[PDB]
């Protein structure tokens, strides 16, 4: 598909079994979803921008699915305002910005 | 061009006849450049990021050349990590998400 960008990229993904809404995030190194459960070992993290930084905790090799595509790698939950799908598994769909 | 997103998608912009580094950034919705000057007047604005609000300096009307493409708009001033190219400049220059 080809989304542009008049409103927020909002995509519908499976993970953990459970259908969340999230976006689209270019700016985003990472993946941050808001508090779930997930399976495996995980790890504290901080991660930040404007506001300042949160404290996240690092869920490695979860598989979800976004449009159609399944893509696994690291996952951040935390208290994101929003639910962030980030360029670490933007690659894995091959999603590109084009202009 | 076609950017892929293995590394941070950071351009040059120019703006106020200076060459700047700024990131492509889908997740959000307005543009923001660190502290520099720009002509006019400002309005007040508050946005939201990852850690939490904060207040920016909004001018309107600017002139701002992306990766080569220009546009004029809205450009927010303050306390960024990085110069974010939002989606108000990202629908502009005609970008899109394509997978
Ligand atoms: N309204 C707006 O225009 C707006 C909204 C939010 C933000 S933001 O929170 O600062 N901001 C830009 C932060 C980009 C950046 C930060 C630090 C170093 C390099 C790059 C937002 C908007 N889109 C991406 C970023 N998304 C939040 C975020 C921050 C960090 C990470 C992690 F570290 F885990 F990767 C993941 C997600 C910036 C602008
Ligand atoms: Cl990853
Ligand atoms: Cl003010
Ligand atoms: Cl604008």
């Amino acid at each position: 598909p080809q989304i542009t960008l008049w409103k927020r990229p909002l995509v519908t993904i499976k993970i953990g079994g459970q259908l969340k809404e999230a976006l689209l995030d270019t700016g985003a190194d990472d993946t941050v979803i808001e508090e779930m459960s997930l399976p495996g070992r995980w790890k504290p993290k901080m991660i930040g921008g404007i506001g300042g930084f949160i404290k996240v905790r690092q869920y490695d090799q979860i598989i979800i699915e976004i449009c159609g595509h399944k893509a696994i790698g690291t996952v951040l939950v935390g208290p994101t305002p929003v639910n962030i799908i980030g360029r670490n598994l933007l690659t894995q769909i091959g999603c590109t910005l084009n202009f």
